[PDB]
């Protein structure tokens, strides 16, 4: 629509979802076959291309809930895409997530309004779809790749001064991102299927951090993750 | 404590959690060993017993958030309860949910204020332990009982003039019960395990009903797939 | 309805609504003539029977506002019961509140979200009918008994980390519970009558108990008030 | 204080409270003997005098929730006022309300965000003193002058498109008027007695009005009630 | 209408706004020609008469949102009003806020409910003005008269324990008082034009006060502002 | 900090603020001279150079409250940016307003739910700078250039079923963009200046286009009107 700049057919079943649309570069000439680009519009890269055969594409979102609700609500409405899965990063909440760990969403928490603009008086629990969770989750094992199943926070304001990711942290959260609760809300509204695959950033609350090898590694093995769910 | 007259160590590890006691008794009667009853409070009866030479206890909770609440507390804070499984019905507010089907719900949506109270302006999604929600979902699969994983929403008013299930249907939700927000939630809060397993009562927007027969059968099913995932 | 057996004429226009279903069986055993037990639905029992040779029923609600307005939703929808009287216990807030007073609640403040789905932004106040009160009230002071008539709270969480009852103990709201709520709200709303009629179980703030013999007495004159005011 | 222009002992125990400070005008100098003029702050006259020999002042409150907090907040800080009674009219929203009834409110729901504000997710019920309440009642039936005793509605807009009073009126509110609220929470909260005694100056829902000599005899029975009460 | 007993054409086209209808008998006399007085009810007096030849009324508005907004709604609704200017003061709640100062609010923060009322999870920021508030800046420049442009805060409590002003300090605001909010919000929904001009009644937070002698001087270089804004 | 990668100095007191990173390339490499572009991180480009021997900076944003906050926030923090103008479209939603009109808004509309998490109970509304206002606002008419000033509404959901457009436009809004109330908010917290200027993308309402002529034009006056408003 408005926000892609794509001709039908040019985004395949499947598309991956980076924050950062130079992530979403990255991805798709490391990772896929004959490259193509399809959208430019604002510097959020879109590529499709292929994996073993199969056409996959890789779509940067932008950062925060109304961002990717866009991206979102264009990849479902105006090209038809039915598995969409977040891959990204999280700033983690509690010592027992481990910066090696990749993180399976199952639902997430969100101070982001658009839920009770929607819903009112009711907490809206997002939820992944369990089809791709359990994908995903046996990809992880089958290669031994450490990984971890619960939910995620998903924040308005990065810098956050009324943060309670100190009371989240004792319900059991698991680290803080941006996008989780919209992604997995407009898929479960449009009867698709989603999936939000995370790394460990950096530790939020012990202000430890992870170096750029780290980094490197846990990346490469969510891509994995994600693409071997898909295979 | 308050609510449960046991001594301690005449609760197992694990409990179960029908809403009625009745349903409790039940339960232990048809399914376990050397069933001693621990609680008589209220004439929400408790019973510990064994199955398989493992013991397994099974606690009447009540209707509503606030009843649950208190004997998940308690069985939490004074019986250091470590596995607490929830084996009810609901209601389907979809057509895809079959009358046969057992919910496993990763998580809960709430008119329950209880979340609200504790968080201010985050909507917090509460979320099954995975582990034991694996341990079911594969129970299942092993003896190919029918099973679907999702979400379900907790409501507060049986009777609810102002009911959004029609909403919350579109997106994705499976069925309404009065429980499991509160069940996750306090779960997690203090580093426990928890998983909702239930049976579909009928179908809420169609007003279709399930016969007894139906109701008997998805009913062993459950206590199967719940005492299987703890072998 | 679904939550009570009964047939059409075995509940009377008076029901007694005790939280504890034993309670409920003492009561109408040490009360009444002539009982009849009409509901074994779930184990919360319900009884006719008489008193000075009028018929009065006396129906156990369990714990919480969900649970409650169940059997008060029922009660008064297919049994056509007209004065609807809580018969329980508060844990007492104030000093000046003693554990020998006989509550009657005008009114009361919750944190149950069951209104606000209602209302929106309005803040319902419920209100006690007038003509039961005063009936209580009259049959109190003829005896003798002393009564207090002020507000109470309505929880939803009876293990409360953000209990703000302190702030209502400085608004001069007397005690807490779990049912006022939705009794005084279901009722009003289909034109019946409501009254809480409350003893003093413990205080709250001062963490001071009371004894089984002071519960006893309270609670005898309890019942004498609720069907004195009856007469 | 900053609103009322008197001098320590210049008000009585007991305070009337019209919302029109020329209703104080007039009530003073047609109900009470050697009536001083204490207050001509804003032209919102409070006067004290005597009635049968014991001191009583009458204080305009303006209109509004605002409004009169600030002079219940200064009579009862500045001038350690005990009593406090507002004598005003409403907008009955039910038939059942006949416009010669005298109203007492036990109790107010609201619009006004004061106590959110106060209380985050509890609904505070305002509660009016019971022993005020019962005296006016009293004086009322001695005297047979026709009373009702229930809820009223305390609105922030007068004019006002989203009024849910239609749903107010259902759940057993008697009328709206724009000062009840206020008057309950600050006496309440300040250890003091307050009531709120109300006309109905005509029906809001049937559009339908009372005349001038309706208006004359309920307020002069008002007073008589207000004044009786505190003989 | 109900609230102001004029006949149409008693009222200018320009309204100016008082809280204090003192303040408002005070302007006419000392400021405008052939004054007439066109309403008593309530001692809220409404006068007008001429400034140059022109035709301007000055009306009491009462403190706080609902009163403002009956006289707002009024002068609109039945005496189709185009300009409403509040000439009133404020506490100022920053130091950079100078007792000389003049404010001109572009907009106004609130704990009123009145717009949560209308608009569920939208926060509407109503706006002043824009040719007015011009004006009235262009007449002080013209003059010298110091005045400054930015934020208010309109109070629901002027006695307010929960009070937040010194998070709103931080954020920019100016000051607080008790009625812009209403004043803009009802003007613009009915397309007309308001404008809140305000002098420094004192600092809230450094409790430091202001003489008499400052309080008229700023008093009268804001009716100047206002009335040369109109000329 | 972490999402500008630039060393100190390399950023202007003077930020503009286009949503698009292209559209910042493209003001810079038009408007300004000695191009320099010190962040390429995430592809949201930002550009310092200079204006008739001025330096000023143009940053790219993203789309949504969370995005914008994120750079506002680093430009305020870590590069002492003094100054930060927005230059964007908006959706309009009244007729009045023209396709060729260029917006300076006063105030934002939000259903963000930032400023309810920092602040509660209390609707904040945010404020332009004053001072840059006048100066674009003169800008504007020194060069006869058509210019409006009022508010706009900052959405969260820009395709948004829950939309209530159509009543801010009763109440004077102007248009819908996705950015405004987090400059202004974060802006005033820190004690900067910002302003949001806007041109016409299209009606909402009326579902009536601008052709890519209208928009080149409206676009190059509201980039002079920022540029001029800064000489």
């Amino acid at each position: 629509s408005v926000h892609i700049g794509a001709e039908k057919g040019q985004i395949a079943d499947t598309v991956l979802l980076p924050g950062d649309p130079l992530r979403a570069k990255f991805i798709a000439e490391t990772y896929l076959e004959n490259v193509e680009c399809y959208n430019e519009v604002r510097g959020m890269y879109g590529f499709t291309g292929t994996y073993k055969g199969k056409k996959i594409s890789v779509q940067g979102t932008g950062m925060g809930v109304p961002s990717i609700s866009i991206y979102v609500n264009e990849l479902i409405q105006s090209y038809d895409v039915q598995n969409l899965i977040r891959v990204g990063s999280c700033g983690a909440i509690r010592k027992d997530v481990k910066v090696r760990d990749v993180i399976l969403a199952m639902t997430s928490s969100t101070d982001s309004q658009m839920n009770r603009v929607a819903f009112g008086s009711v907490d809206f629990a997002p939820c992944a779809d369990f089809e791709l969770l359990k994908n995903a989750y046996d990809a992880a094992k089958d290669k031994g790749v450490p990984v971890t199943v619960g939910s995620v926070f998903t924040a308005d304001q990065f810098y956050n001064d009324d943060s309670q990711i100190e009371k989240l942290a004792k319900y059991g959260v698991l680290g803080v991102e941006m996008e989780t609760t919209a992604l997995y809300t407009l898929a479960a509204k449009h009867g698709r299927k989603a999936l939000s695959i995370l790394t460990v950033s950096d530790h939020v609350l012990t202000g430890e951090e992870t170096t750029a090898e780290e980094r490197q590694t846990t990346f490469h093995d969510m891509i994995d993750v994600a693409l071997h769910s898909v295979s």
